[PDB]
């Protein structure tokens, strides 16, 4: 519409200085007001009622801290390791298809750049359905030290996927995240309303993963596990890791929040030793360092964010991604000091209050008449004159 | 009022194309804006505070899924069996009196048509208080393969009901659903405010059902059971099934959500074998395939919807009913794939997280002064110029 | 102010026909829009944050029904007995001081009239601080069959109270309800803001009640008990009854909802036989027949309402009280039929679902940024043209 | 901005008479409307999402009373003892840096004055980062009977802190509250957005406190403990007391509400005798006498408020502080009468209902379409003409 130019007004010049960005929600607001209707619908949408999408975040709020005091926290280290490599931050940029919807000029290349340019380098998971080619995304990387993982959607035509694995493996990607939570559609009504899957094989099986292991040296991570039973199965077929995720609530609605599954899983993996034999990642609904800290405290090897970095890139490009990185990086550090720990390893569950972790409620319907007619108290107002 | 013509503006032409209908809530919106004040009041109203009416829905949100991954879900079948016959969908259109309030021209005939015309055929329960005669509703049916059940309100003058049973049985209806949850009024204040039961015998007893079994070969289903104790009693007198329902919250307010009772009942029916000897249906507050999947997972033989199909028919007639059917049908399929099952039989409770099923809360009153005076955080705004 | 005449507009002629009053909340709305600022502030106010005031109502919503079906409910009886006498309804009009604030001409006399005029006769508890004299309130009673109890606030000057007991006892009041929950102020900020207790002895003791028993033949009921421990003490000194109440939330804020205390108490009184030796009443936050039914199901001998009848009288006088009486009377009847019982005695707890009775929650603070920036789904709109 | 003069209009003359101030929330309202943007941002802000800040308050609402009746409460005493001295009230004014932001002329001196001028004298904790010098704040005190404690932020340059301790000790302060919950920043985004720690040593350790005990005769209280484990450690090194606090939610977000920790701690301190050997204070989110009563009932020696007295002083100065003092003092008295106790010692947990103390919930995301399309009940309106 002509209103695209109304956005050009917002977008151009009116965007606040990247330094004036205080948190990840700021990137989201700016994005909702500048991104094209198609882009925004695709980025911000979840499946159906978007309950799980939102529930992913809400669940973090069922966990409170039990911080230690009078501990020397002058020095604090947040670097850790993931899938064999050493990472500067305990978080990473998750796979998001069609980044050119928000970043028409550079797409995933600006993400690749933003992730490995600055002082801090974040692992970037590359989407099978990215707007750019795996070649130009891996080449865009400004650091030999930065990590890039590849998200795999196995094709119905396995020959195509067979080659893909070969190509990205050759291109140097450090690992393979095969997305198992998107066999079907996962209706995005926000997008649908706007218009007014052969690439994804609906027949993937544990046997196929068993065969994927033979066709690659790259660490394999089954992205999209939604139950402890499958985390165990992953360990059984011996894959490198698993990502407790529900696709950011873009797939099955009423899928539990990954953090809630994490809390259930780890203890079982610990009462079976599998703890060290399987790297459990977790994503969806993470917007603050404190969220990352709860996941890390429960056992997650690393925590992933999708939409925040997506919105950052769609507003400020490569630099926004770096700003987002710094932001989340500083939040993890400061809150760590306040928790009384100086390293990621020291991040244990004993620092968490999980007593209300299952206070996932649904009250009874509001009494509209009683509360409508009721007049609440008031603050003492100023003199008129 | 003259505003009826304001509705003719909405209704006529302004109604969005039936294909532009994304979900069941859409039928409801359109309906609230086009149906006559009397029709809307009668269709949308519940008893008193409409707590149960709404609670019926809310309860589904206390159940989350535990979906299986890496399972071949290319093929998925949702057909099942209900009261002896084979059904294409695990859901059905429940009885709703006076369909001509919303569909003046065809009333229940368009529901009959919409249910058996398309590729998918849904069982239609026919109301004793329907606007059309049982003869013209059964004749309206476009398919020999479609199922039509009859909802019975036993009259005080049992002679009238005796004949009814004979007539609808002769007319070919597949089963008798005798409604036991409406012995009294069940005040609909929305309707009452607008105006500013001899047909239903208040003396029905288990003995009467015992005698109804003798006067008919048709499967008998006691519609309106609200406690496990009565499901058991139903099994004791040997009726064909039962419908855990509270009349869509149009009768006793503060009656539990049927899905909540379902979860309590089935395990008892299983620890008594009665499970297979009694077909437990469940209705009220079902608006999405995921709702139908939770009930099917708990043990329901079939799930029923009343208002959604009512609103569909009142806006788009026969075709709206088919659209609503397709919609709910596609939602059940897709979410099924995402759960990791390929058939209705595979839908078991192990796919459900019922840990917060009883988190039916009522918080303490809001502190209006504390939260009134409190100013919340803000997103970083755009530059003015 | 001149706006008092703006109220004269509302009040006069504009008030809807008393028949057009559907429920007790209707009386409240009309009242808030017609009563004088002083009257409304005094009638509608509770102590401090008005949490308990509101909590009294909310608690009823933590109790759901388990109604029996296929039970002959043609005939239904709601008459019961209280403090020796036989009552038509299981509820009564509780004591409310200064009824002339809302009913300048007749005050408590219209309440006395409304309670004993019509077909149904409700016990009226008479307040020590009523606007009328105990003589003219008892004389205003249009029925020999109607009951009138007296609410007693023992004076610091016990001589005055000694005489009062003699006088009202002589005047024929059936019982003495001595209010024990108002030794101090109980700040009504709504009223206080408007202005911009020697009568109540703060030294009352169980010993004084023991002496009150000797100076009267009238059944004594300690009004305002807020803990099981005191219900037991009441039974120990041998008084006639007790009223689990917190003064309608006009006294101590954060006092439990009486229904919540009732549910705790009765079982203890039953495991000690005291059940029959002590009549437990319960008031506050009761606005519907279903509320009355839950209390009666838990064990309450009778349920009291204050503000509803107060608002009724302040809007429609004697007749409003009768309308309110009919209203609550019809609600108790209809819901009873729906529960599957035909008498008050048959109202037992087995008809209640008390599994979420303690789901008195206080969620964690809302995430203002996450939910602010979030855009929710939308209903498919109509065509513009 | 020029709008500072718009505030001068509010502030000057338009402020309601100090007597017209009904509660502590009133001081807050007036303050939000008259304090400079910088002052208000700094006074009203919490860290990040301000969840803990708000949660501190909300937690009090998970505790209800079990008040005793028929107890002589004519006389009621609220004086108690804290850190060796005798106090008139069981509460105190907590340390708040930069009081001159809100009270440019007198700052902390007016707090000092307001606390010791009137009939009632409240202990004033003096901040290390106060706008005034410790000398002029201690000299401002109008009473020899008033108590003044000193809040200590140990400097990285311990020599500076060593002197401070010597000076304030010499100046006569009664105790040392060394703040251990602020080693790092604790981002106040409200303030940050407005702009668009060498004084606090991040290396403080239990050993340092052990050495602070040797350099002073003053009772030492570790302010900012957030877990039972540290309360125990405090007792182990033998300090005088502890303050269960999270800095008013200005530090770690998702730190539990201190009252919630109090309830967990005391019983452990009692099952170890430590109860009398360690004075447990508690602050944050206290706005009413009933809040102070719950903390006192759980075992707190004294309860502290920060913002309320801060807002009082920033609007009405010395007199506002006295008004706030009177207000909170009257609220504690009245509610005490209503609870059935006459002294602070009689305040025990048996007067508390802690059964829903852990009902800290986070419901599942609202179903926006279902509740959007739903039309709720309505009150019967007045006649138009
Ligand atoms: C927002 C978004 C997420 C996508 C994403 C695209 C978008 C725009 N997609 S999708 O188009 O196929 O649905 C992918 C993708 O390419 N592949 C994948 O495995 N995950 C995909 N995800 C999910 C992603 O990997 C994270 O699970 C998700 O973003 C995490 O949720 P938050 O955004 O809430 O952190
Ligand atoms: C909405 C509605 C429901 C009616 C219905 C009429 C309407 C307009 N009515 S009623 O006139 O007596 O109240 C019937 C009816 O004819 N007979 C019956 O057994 N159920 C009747 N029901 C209830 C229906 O069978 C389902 O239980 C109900 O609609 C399910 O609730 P939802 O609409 O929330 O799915
Ligand atoms: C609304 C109201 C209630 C009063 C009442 C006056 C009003 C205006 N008052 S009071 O002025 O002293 O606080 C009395 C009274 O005279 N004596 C008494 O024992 N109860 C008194 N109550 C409390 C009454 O007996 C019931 O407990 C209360 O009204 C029940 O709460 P609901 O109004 O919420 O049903
Ligand atoms: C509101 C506020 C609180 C401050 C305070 C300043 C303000 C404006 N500050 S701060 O500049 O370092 O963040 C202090 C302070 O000087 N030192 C300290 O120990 N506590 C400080 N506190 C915390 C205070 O001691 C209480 O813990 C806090 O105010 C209690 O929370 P409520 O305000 O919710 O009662």
């Amino acid at each position: 519409t002509k209103e695209d130019i109304a956005r050009k007004e917002q977008l151009k010049s009116l965007l606040p200085p990247l330094d004036n960005i205080i948190n990840l929600y700021d990137f989201e607001y700016l994005a909702s007001q500048t991104l094209t209707k198609q882009a925004w619908a695709y980025y911000s949408s979840g499946a159906n009622d978007e309950v799980t999408h939102r529930e992913n975040h809400n669940a973090y709020h069922r966990i409170f801290f039990k911080p230690k005091i009078l501990v020397d926290v002058r020095k604090v280290d947040i670097s850790t390791d993931m899938l064999g490599s050493h990472v500067d931050v305990p978080f990473y940029v998750s796979a998001t298809a069609l980044c050119k919807l928000g970043n028409p000029l550079e797409g995933e290349k600006d993400v690749a750049r933003g992730c490995g340019q600055g002082v801090t380098k974040v692992p970037q998971m590359i989407s099978t359905l990215a707007s750019c080619s795996p070649e130009e995304i891996i080449e865009a990387a400004p650091s030999d030290k930065q990590i890039q993982w590849y998200q795999l959607y196995v094709n119905s035509d396995r020959k195509i996927t067979d080659d893909l694995v070969k190509n990205v493996e050759k291109l140097g990607v450090k690992a393979l995240f095969v997305t198992v939570d998107a066999p079907s559609l996962g209706q995005k009504e926000k997008d649908m309303k706007l218009k007014f899957s052969k690439f994804i094989d609906p027949s993937l099986t544990w046997k196929d993963i068993e065969e994927l292991k033979k066709k690659t040296k790259l660490p394999i991570v089954i992205k999209g596990v939604q139950r402890t039973e499958d985390v165990i199965k992953a360990a059984e077929i011996g894959v490198s890791g698993v990502v407790l995720s529900n696709h950011g609530g873009r797939q099955l609605d009423f899928s539990r929040a990954p953090i809630e599954v994490l809390a259930e899983t780890m203890p079982i993996l610990e009462q079976r030793n599998l703890k060290d034999k399987l790297e459990v990642f977790v994503d969806g609904g993470v917007r603050r360092g404190t969220d990352v800290l709860k996941a890390l405290c429960l056992g997650a090897k690393g925590v992933g964010l999708g939409r925040p970095f997506l919105y950052a890139n769609s507003c400020y490009g490569r630099n926004g991604v770096e700003k987002a990185i710094e932001i989340l990086r500083d939040e993890i550090e400061m809150s760590m000091r306040l928790l009384g720990v100086t390293s990621i390893a020291e991040l244990k569950p004993d620092l968490l209050d999980l007593s209300t972790l299952k206070a996932r409620t649904v009250g009874v319907p509001n009494d509209v008449l009683y509360n409508e007619v009721y007049e609440g108290p008031t603050l003492t107002e100023f003199e008129d004159a």
